[PDB]
């Protein structure tokens, strides 16, 4: 039992924080105002190491474990206000780079993986459908086996990075009779006949992180573009959501650390009634709640990632971390706004935008109600 | 003890709801998208009766009590998505029309009040300053008595409607030695030498309701433009915040009623796992929380307004209502978003914008921490 | 819309409060210390009017509506610390007197009802079983029709007043094929062959209110002792739980009013750091939460009872009231204890005993999770 | 960063758990029913190692760090239902053994410390007074320096173990002009002229852990019985409350672990509506809250104790741990009761008694409002 970072871990965090502050955060307000996702900046960040994660040196990575990857992303969330860009990068890493690395064939990794790792190609993961969100293994898209490969049809929605992606990791039923065990995963390229990527659909939360729908009309998928084995798509999707929960969520821990620093500074500076507003217990009690949340959920995340790195069963720990971080990020966003009063309603300060950016953390990679179903199953309450 | 509306009260509600639905709500999405506050629509709403409140027939009003006024505004909040416009109207009514009616001289009412009541003139109330928000009686603006009137200097911030107002109800120290008892209230016109109204300052919450700062540089205020007696400004401001709490807050009750109807409809329609998502207790428990909040806070508001109409001391009841409504409006906005999942991130649906619009309800007319100070004082805990 | 009591309602409340203070509360600490339920005091309270409720003058009652009955019981809960005795009386009234009055035949009312109304006979209601608590219509006790009546077998548990009751209102399956529609209700007397009433089972909550199990071994029930029609037991039980929710819960509103008065007094009297502890916002914020809870849930209860008296559908309103009152009573018990600090751990003060007494309010007459199921059904979420 | 116990730490935990289960828990229900604190059992536990903590081998201890001590006490709280006895032992260890070891002279340790470490002598710590609870450095007891020592007068209240103690560690003003810097600490023996120990004062929480008041009437304290330097009593008391927070609180973590195991077992076993009650999300969501609380607060405690062992500043971490553990212990006690329904009201099961035993965790060693003041000071909000 130990709560210090190794020198190696500290260096990873500090180097990422410096990049996030000095490269990504510079000029972020202009990009955020204009709803710009800078693909040139995105590619620099990817190549710096944010698209690497556990990927081996053979494909351009540094073979980080889950805790190291989480530290890097925590630093990114603390260091850069441009959380839409950070979310876009972490989605590419966790839902696309990592499943290709972990399950792709030698031939598929050789063709595509280093390009994803260095950010030469942007990827999007397409699983959700209009009738399959929480009930994801009810997806209706079909990849019907044929000579040479598969015929793919269906519609995917809410796809992060679809308007900017070069390749798509897509999940579809190769055996529509089944649920989880009837799903396969495939890699398809932008431009393939029958792939119709929709125009970006605007949103107020994560507003510069583009998403859209994609429609498959009789796409031919060559056999070699299946990722992993036939019918293993459910297991692949599952494994990628573990990395998305476990490591992508670190982004919101680092955002909460930055939020707490800003809020503490204001509560010491702002005077009313002849003293700093932090001297009133109504004010200081809320800030203490923010601090208690940050310390608790960061330890939960660190232990979940550490257990993964030890080869222990970390599924319940990662669901617990994702649930706590996202709830705490939203509640603390509200508490920061309440500390600032009327001065919160100020687009240069970013507190309201911060709350908007935290709202979807309770939804993606599985809603918090679904995390509770996962935890309930691990506790033996779904027997 | 009775919980039915009179036929008169029912008619007031239904007529206001019809206007809000058929006149203000029509085309609201376009105006909201473009951040437009339609002054022509605003003036129609004012003249319909939303700028009238308790004002007598002599000045164009219908002599509504507080409960009737609250019913009208509840209907407005349920019937129109354009809550920025509604907030702008209710600010003009509660913080400007009502103090002029209740404290203005015959000569000042004769000159200005009917024009405010019919919406021919838009008004803004200017009390808050950079160093006087919660500690409002620390305001530093000064109205130095001189022959003929006063010389006014100072700066006001966060002023709803300032960029569109024709007249300003302003609070300033006529005796800078004192706090509450050193404040007077004045009416000044747009265009007066020395009045510098700032350009609209954008915000994401209530985004089409314009506000800005105003600066006074050696403005001469003629004696006849003082509202009420010298040194009575604190009492006037206080009384106007009672109407702003007590009746303007009704807007958010009606918004919560509309939100609950939308959320219940979705939870019955949306299927996952072979059933309506409202069949899962995680989902239905949150919707029940929304329903419990709405029923409780609407009764608190109705009783506070009814006690006012009976001539009872309603100050603590109005502070309790404002506190509960605003907290419940924010929490229920979050609960609706969580019910919809990814479909909440949809600008046409308006759920995220609804939450943005509710966030400032915990701040204006006194933050919720200040409401608790008021309640604590009434309970004898500030002795 | 009106929030004043009629003179008649005020008199009912004040007379009950005086009785509770001057008759039941006198000497209560000694009885509570010794875990005594004074049947002589119980009978005086019953005859004063607490066992009357809606019962007509023909049987000794005053034909109170639900709101009047709730006012009487609110006064009882504020006026007497002996909540175990009050709970025992209200259980007899709501679960036994009222179903006999509302559904019993002329012959059964003539024989028993006035004796229950004046407290000459104590009654207990026996529905719950080891395998039928929330799922009450899964009860397995059977009343097999035969010549002359029924043969009753089974076991009931958690029966308030069973060790002191003279008669028992019991629910059993006359058609074991069905659930709700297979239940009938019966009145049986202490002493009947085959009735085995268990010895009192001690508890720390409501510790002087006796309960035990009862076992039926081939009891013969004469036909004339069935209450209402065959198979109508589910509807009778349902209707009695409405009165138990709706009116018995008033007891905990009056207890919260007494608790708040005690807590406010202490927070003004107790000094630390040179001032009253109520001057610290951590302390006053919790007391304000107690006050907000009491005002909200009392209005919900009053409206639920008023709607019942108007002949409106009040089922959802009564479930909402029972849910809020019991949750708020428990949370406010904890908040009072926290206000007192170490002085809460004092058996003469009664704050810890008060919390114990509130804990079962979330369980009896249907748990709060079951109230949410009822509300969810009324909202259309169980379709 | 590591979350495994060393083999040494695991052995400490398992050995303590075995003792708590096989020695202290055996027959605990009878002792709890009779409100017995078994001094023979207490002394066996003390000598086994629960009265040792950081004390060196020279005085009979094993020189445990804070994390090891916390592990031992966590095991005690999980293994034995007799939390009153455990609390009594940990109070003796943290508030009496440890300050004597850390600040006592060679002569005072030589005379008394090994006897306290082996439990031959029971000790009580007496700081709180009628007018000095949270404001502890306002204590009014006086130890007036004289030739040879001090004349002690005053009254202490809420003193754990006073009715059974052989020695008393007492705090009094040697310079009544000052607060914190005017306090000294002394060791006095039962039986000294002028010491009047009150009879046990009963309580429902921790009901077999005896406490009473003590009154000093012109006690002569010999110079050699002062603990540490003159005027250092505030620092000594402060340091002992760190151990009381940081390590004694571990008791309630182990109690929550035992509670969660019992609650999970019941939610899988108890059927209603044809399934285990844990299958309903209302039930499983509450149990998940218990699990999330236990994992978070146990990590906070482990890190606080680990930081102490590393020589880092752990004051804020220990205040955060004490605050979270005690709040979570109370809330989870309520959640367990709600899981069991009517079966919670069963003295053999102990769930209601468990909640009673957790209620004082939010009060002793400084209330949770005072922990928030400590955290606020460490955050720079009390500047
Ligand atoms: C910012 C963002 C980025 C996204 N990126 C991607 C992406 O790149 N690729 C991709 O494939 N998807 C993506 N998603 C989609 C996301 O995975 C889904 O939104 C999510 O799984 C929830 O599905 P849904 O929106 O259909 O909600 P629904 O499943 O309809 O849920 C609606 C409500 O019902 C509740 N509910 C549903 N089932 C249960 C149950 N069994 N028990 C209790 N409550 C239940 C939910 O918790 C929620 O409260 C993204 C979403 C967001 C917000
Ligand atoms: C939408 C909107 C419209 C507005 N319209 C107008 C308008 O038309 N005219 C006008 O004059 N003003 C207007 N206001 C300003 C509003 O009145 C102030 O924002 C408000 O009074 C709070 O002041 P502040 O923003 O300076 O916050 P501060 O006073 O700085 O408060 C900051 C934080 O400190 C807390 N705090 C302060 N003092 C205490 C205390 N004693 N105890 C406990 N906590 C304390 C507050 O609760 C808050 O959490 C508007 C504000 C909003 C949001
Ligand atoms: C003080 C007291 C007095 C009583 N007096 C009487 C009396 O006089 N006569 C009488 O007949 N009974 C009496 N009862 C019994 C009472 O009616 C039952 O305790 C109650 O209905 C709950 O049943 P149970 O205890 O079997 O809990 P269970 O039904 O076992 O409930 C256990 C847990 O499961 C939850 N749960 C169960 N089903 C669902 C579901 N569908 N959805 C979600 N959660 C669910 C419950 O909410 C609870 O959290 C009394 C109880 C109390 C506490
Ligand atoms: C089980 C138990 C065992 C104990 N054992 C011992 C023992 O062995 N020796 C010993 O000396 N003492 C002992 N104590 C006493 C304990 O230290 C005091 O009870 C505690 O410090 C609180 O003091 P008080 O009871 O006077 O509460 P008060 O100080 O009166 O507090 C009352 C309320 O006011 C609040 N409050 C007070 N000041 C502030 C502030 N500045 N800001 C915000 N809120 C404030 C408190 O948080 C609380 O809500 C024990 C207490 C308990 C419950
Ligand atoms: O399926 C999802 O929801 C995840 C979210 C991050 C990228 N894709
Ligand atoms: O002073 C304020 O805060 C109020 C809010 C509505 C208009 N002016
Ligand atoms: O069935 C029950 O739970 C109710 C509680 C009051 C009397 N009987
Ligand atoms: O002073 C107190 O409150 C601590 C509690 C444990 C023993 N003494
Ligand atoms: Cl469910
Ligand atoms: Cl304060």
């Amino acid at each position: 039992m130990d709560f210090n970072l190794s020198n190696s871990q500290s260096d990873i965090y500090e180097s990422a924080y410096r990049f996030a502050c000095d490269v990504l955060d510079q000029d972020a307000q202009t990009r955020i105002s204009q709803k710009i996702l800078s693909t040139e900046l995105w590619k620099k960040a990817a190549a710096y190491g944010f698209a690497h994660g556990p990927v081996s040196h053979q494909f351009g990575g540094s073979e980080l474990g889950a805790l190291d990857t989480a530290l890097m992303i925590e630093a990114l969330g603390k260091g850069s206000r441009d959380i839409g860009l950070s979310f876009s990068l972490c989605a590419h890493l966790c839902a696309c780079v990592i499943p290709l690395y972990r399950f792709g064939s030698s031939e598929l990794k050789d063709k595509y993986l280093e390009s994803l790792v260095t950010g030469k190609l942007i990827a999007a993961n397409a699983a959700t459908e209009p009738d399959a969100g929480s009930d994801i293994y009810n997806m209706q898209a079909t990849a019907q086996p044929c000579e040479g490969g598969y015929i793919l049809n269906g519609k995917k929605i809410f796809i992060t990075n679809a308007p900017i992606a070069d390749v798509f990791i897509i999940y579809a039923k190769t055996n529509p009779d089944h649920g989880f065990l009837g799903v396969s995963a495939f890699l398809i390229e932008k431009g393939t006949p029958g792939l119709n990527v929709g125009e970006v659909i605007p949103k107020d939360c994560l507003s510069n992180c583009p998403w859209s729908e994609i429609v498959f009309n009789d796409i031919f998928i060559p056999q070699s573009q299946r990722i992993g084995m036939e019918g293993a798509g459910g297991a692949i999707f599952h494994d990628s959501m573990i990395w998305a929960k476990g490591c992508l969520s670190a982004l919101f821990v680092g955002g909460l650390a930055r939020l707490l620093e800003t809020t503490l500074e204001y509560a010491k500076a702002r005077q009313q009634f002849g003293k700093a507003i932090g001297q009133f217990q109504s004010v200081s009690n809320r800030i203490i709640d923010m601090k208690l949340r940050l310390e608790q959920c960061r330890l939960m995340l660190y232990r979940a990632c550490w257990k993964h790195d030890q080869g222990q069963d970390a599924e319940a720990d990662i669901a617990m971390s994702k649930l706590l971080i996202s709830e705490y990020a939203v509640q603390s966003g509200l508490d920061a706004i309440q500390t600032f009063g009327g001065a919160a309603m100020d687009q240069e300060l970013g507190l309201v935008r911060h709350l908007l950016n935290m709202i979807p953390s309770r939804i993606f990679s599985g809603t918090n109600d679904i995390q509770k179903e996962i935890i309930a199953r691990k506790l033996g309450l779904r027997g």
